[PDB]
C-alpha cells in the first residue's frame, strides 16, 4: 500500500508517492471559480472568466473551502487515486496555529475518509532529506522565508524566525527595475515572463560592493534574454541587485533584518550548547534559496557574526526546490515510521486534538 | 568516532564517518629508497631517489609490507590519530579473494590494535550512498572498471563483470593522442600535467558521430588549457574521444565490450524478477564516471539495449568521486550498524576467520 506526501505550497502544491524521489503533480496553488471551479493550470488559464484565490497566504491555510477544492483535485485529478485506500503525509508551514492543524485533520479524515494521517514541518523534512535530525533550515519560498532550528527531529519553536520577504517580493522588485529600464511588466503573463528571467539569469554576489564595480567597468556580468515580443533584454547589475534583497530588505523598503541576520539571531536562540551542531549544519531549502552563489555569502555572511573558531557550512542540495517533499517521501518510505501515522481509528477515539 | 578507509588503487581516501567528504585524499604509493619509508605525495616528491610501489592493483591487496605502510601513514601523518582509540572500517573490491580479507583483518588487529573493524565492498557503499540496497553500480576508478548488480543489499558475485580498463588507462592514452597532433607528453612530469586535461575538459559525447563529424567542420568545441611551462594549447576532438574508450574499449587495442554492455549483460546475468529494479536503479561511481554527459550516454545506449518499456534511470550523485567513502561513513555512523562491527575481543575468540561471517 502507497502513502501520499502533499506539500501545501503557497504557490506551487507538490505531490506524490511515498518512495518516488520526486513529485509526480506540481500545480499552481489557485483555486478559479466563475465570475463549479477549477485548480492550478486550468484555473490560470480560464483566468479570464473566473475569479482566482490563492488559498495558502505564507503558508498558512486561509480559505478551507477552496483549499479542499485544491485537496480534491490533488488526489482525484493529478495523483488519480482515492484517498481512502493511503495513507497521507501533509506539509504544514513553521508557527502553524493549533486550530489549523486540527481543522486540516479533520478534514482529511471527515472529508476525504483517509485512514491515516500525518502532519510536518515544511523546514523539518527538508533537513531529514539532507540526511539530518539536528541543523538549521532556511526555507525561503513564495511570500515568506523562516529560520527553523531543529534538535534530534524536532522544530525548536522559540527559535523559529519569520522574514516576511520570498520570491514574490524578488519577482516585483525585478519587474519595477526593468519597467524603470523602459519595458512594461505589469499584467499576469507578463510577471512569469520576468519571474522567469529572475530564475534563469539571476545569482547572489559574494561581495555585494565588488560586484557592482565590476558590473560599472565591464559588461563581463550581462546576459541577455529574448521576451515574448521578440525584443531582447540585457541585464548586468540587476542580476544580483534582485536577490540582493534577501541580504538587505531595505532594497524593497523593508527595515527587517536580512538572511544571514535571521540565520544567526536564529542559532543564538538556541541553547549554548547545541550551537555548534547548528552553524556546522545550515541547510537551505525553497524555490528562493536557488540563486547561484547564495550558499557562499551565507557562509560568508555567518563566518563574520560567529566567534572565530566557528566552523560554519552552509548545505544547499540540488534538489532544494523540493527537498520538503522530498524529505516527506523518505520519512513515510520507513519501516520505523509506520508506527506514528494517525489512524482513522485514533482519530474516531479522541477527535483532531490527536496531531499535536 | 570510527574511521573510514577505501584503500583505492590510485587514491586512497581516509577520514571520520559523519564527515560528508575524506579529510585526506593521497596516492596509494610507498617510495622505500632505491639504494626509511614514505608514501603519498612525498614520495612522488622524492620519487627520483625512490622505488614507488602500487600496493594495489585492479583493488586487490599485492603487497601487504607496503600496505602496512600506506595504513600507518593514514592513521599518524594524514589523519593524525591512534589506532587503537578508533573502530575502522575498510573497502575491498568486488570479489576480493576470501584469504584477501582475513590479512587485511590480521593488519587491523594485530599491527595498529584497533579495538573494531569491519569489511565492505566498494561499489555496495556506492550504492548506499544513493540511499539504496538494491541497484547495479558501475565503479570505474584508477586500475579496474565494475559492474556489481546488488539485491537486498546483498551483491551478487555471479553477474559481476570486470573490465580490465579505468582511469590510468585513459590517462595513457589521452598523452599517446594528444602528443601526435603536435604537441609533447611522454614523461613523468608531464603525465600530471595532461591527467589535470583529463579531469577538466574531457567530456561523454551523446552520439559519437556526430561530434566527430562536427570538429572535423567546425571548431565550436576547442579549448584553451594554460600549461606550468607557462603557454596555450588548444585540445580539439580529444576531449570525448578520450572517455569514448569507456563506451568503446578498442581504442587502445583493447578486446572487451564498452561500460555500456557490460552493464545490460550484468542485469540479464541476475534473475529475471529483479531485473526491474536494476534498471531503474543504476548508480555510478568513482573518478572514472565524472566525464559530464556520461549519464545521458549510458541512458541511450541501454533503453536501446533493454526492452522497449522497461523503465530506465542512470543515477551519477554530483558527489560520485568519492561515493564509496561517503557511503561508508554512512555506514559507520548508524546506530543500527554498531553491533556489526568486529570487536578485538570477538578476533582473539575466533581467528581472521570471523571477517567472512561478520561482515
Ligand atoms: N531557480 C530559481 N531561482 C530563483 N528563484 C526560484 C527558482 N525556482 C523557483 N524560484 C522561486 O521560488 C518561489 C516559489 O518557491 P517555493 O515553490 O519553494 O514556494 P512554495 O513552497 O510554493 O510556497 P511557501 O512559501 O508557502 O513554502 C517563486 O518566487 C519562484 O520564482
Ligand atoms: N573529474 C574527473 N573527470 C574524469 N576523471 C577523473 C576526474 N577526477 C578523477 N578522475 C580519475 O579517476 C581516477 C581515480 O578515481 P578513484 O579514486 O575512484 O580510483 P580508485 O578508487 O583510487 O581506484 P580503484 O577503485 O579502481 O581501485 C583517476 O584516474 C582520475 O584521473
Ligand atoms: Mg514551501
Ligand atoms: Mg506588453
Ligand atoms: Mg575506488
Amino acid at each position: 500500500t502507497t502513502a501520499l506526501v502533499c506539500d501545501n505550497g503557497s504557490g506551487l502544491v507538490k505531490a506524490g508517492f511515498a518512495g518516488d524521489d520526486a513529485p509526480r503533480a506540481v500545480f499552481p496553488s489557485i483555486v478559479g471559480r466563475p465570475r463549479d471551479s477549477y485548480v492550478g493550470d486550468e484555473a490560470q488559464s480560464k483566468r479570464g472568466i473566473l475569479t482566482l484565490k490563492y488559498p495558502i497566504e505564507h503558508g498558512i491555510i486561509t480559505n478551507w473551502d477552496d483549499m479542499e477544492k485544491i485537496w480534491h483535485h490533488t488526489f482525484y485529478n493529478e495523483l488519480r487515486v482515492a484517498p481512502e485506500e493511503h495513507p497521507t503525509l501533509l506539509t504544514e508551514a513553521p508557527l502553524n496555529p493549533k486550530a489549523n492543524r486540527e481543522k486540516m485533520t479533520q478534514i482529511m479524515f471527515e472529508t476525504f475518509n483517509v485512514p491515516a494521517m500525518y502532519v510536518a514541518i515544511q523546514a523539518v523534512l527538508s533537513l531529514y532529506a539532507s540526511g539530518r535530525t539536528t541543523g538549521i533550515v532556511l526555507d525561503s519560498g513564495d511570500g515568506v522565508t523562516h529560520n527553523v532550528p531543529i534538535y534530534e527531529g524536532y522544530a525548536l519553536p522559540h527559535a523559529i524566525m519569520r522574514l516576511d520577504l520570498a520570491g514574490r517580493d524578488l519577482t516585483d522588485y525585478l519587474m519595477k527595475i526593468l519597467t524603470e529600464r523602459g519595458y512594461s511588466f505589469v499584467t499576469t503573463a507578463e510577471r512569469e515572463i520576468v519571474r522567469d528571467i529572475k530564475e534563469k539569469l539571476c545569482y547572489v554576489a559574494l561581495d555585494f560592493e565588488n560586484e557592482m564595480a565590476t558590473a560599472a567597468s565591464s559588461s563581463s556580468l550581462e546576459k541577455s534574454y529574448e521576451l515574448p515580443d521578440g525584443q531582447v533584454i540585457t541585464i548586468g547589475n540587476e542580476r544580483f541587485r534582485c536577490p540582493e534583497t534577501l541580504f538587505q530588505p531595505s532594497f524593497i523598503g523593508m527595515e527587517s533584518a536580512g538572511i544571514h541576520e535571521t540565520t544567526y539571531n536564529s542559532i543564538m536562540k538556541c541553547d549554548i550548547d547545541i550551537r555548534k551542531d547548528l552553524y556546522a549544519n545550515n541547510v537551505m531549502s525553497g524555490g528562493t534559496t536557488m540563486y547561484p552563489g547564495i550558499a557562499d555569502r551565507m557562509q560568508k555572511e555567518i563566518t563574520a557574526l560567529a566567534p572565530s573558531t566557528m566552523k560554519i557550512k552552509i548545505i544547499a542540495p540540488p534538489e532544494r526546490k523540493y527537498s520538503v517533499w522530498i524529505g516527506g517521501s523518505i520519512l513515510a518510505s520507513l519501516s520505523t515510521f509506520q508506527q506514528m501515522w494517525i489512524t482513522k481509528q485514533e482519530y474516531d477515539e479522541a477527535g483532531p486534538s490527536i496531531v499535536h
